[PDB]
């Protein structure tokens, strides 16, 4: 069994910038989700080998996790807030695609997603 390489977190070929919105995504959004009691499954890529999930990376072809997002934000990898919001949405959606309704991990994702929605609702206007 083998895991894929993780999503990239650095690429000199990719345009990037700092924006006040991206700063909020790190300081408010990421930080709020990261400290949550239910964050831990999402703090790093799914280890399909150790979890014995050999079909995971057949079903989930665009993996994403908050460890990757955190590094992307700390590295200023993004051009805009939408790119980062899309990564969060991919992460939640992947969990719902792979798992069953009412599974613990789905309840965890829902708790994080509720906070994510609350925080992104107050994403500042771009400066
Ligand atoms: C470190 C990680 S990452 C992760 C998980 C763990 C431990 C777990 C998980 C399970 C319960 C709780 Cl309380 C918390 C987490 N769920 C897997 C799916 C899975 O294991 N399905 C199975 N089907 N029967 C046998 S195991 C999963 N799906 N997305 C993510 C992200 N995970």
């Amino acid at each position: 069994s083998m895991n894929p390489p993780p999503p990239e977190t650095s690429n000199p070929n990719k345009p990037k910038r700092q924006t006040n919105q991206l700063q909020y995504l790190l300081r408010v959004v990421l930080k709020t989700l990261w400290k949550h009691q239910f964050a831990w499954p999402f703090q790093q890529p799914v280890d399909a080998v150790k979890l014995n999930l050999p079909d995971y990376y057949k079903i989930i072809k665009t993996p994403m996790d908050m460890g990757t997002i955190k590094k992307r934000l700390e590295n200023n990898y993004y051009w805009n807030a939408q790119e980062c919001i899309q990564d969060f949405n991919t992460m939640f959606t992947n969990c719902y695609i792979y798992n069953k309704p009412g599974d613990d991990i789905v309840l965890m994702a829902e708790a994080l997603e509720k906070l994510f929605l609350q925080k992104i609702n107050e994403l500042p206007t771009e400066e």
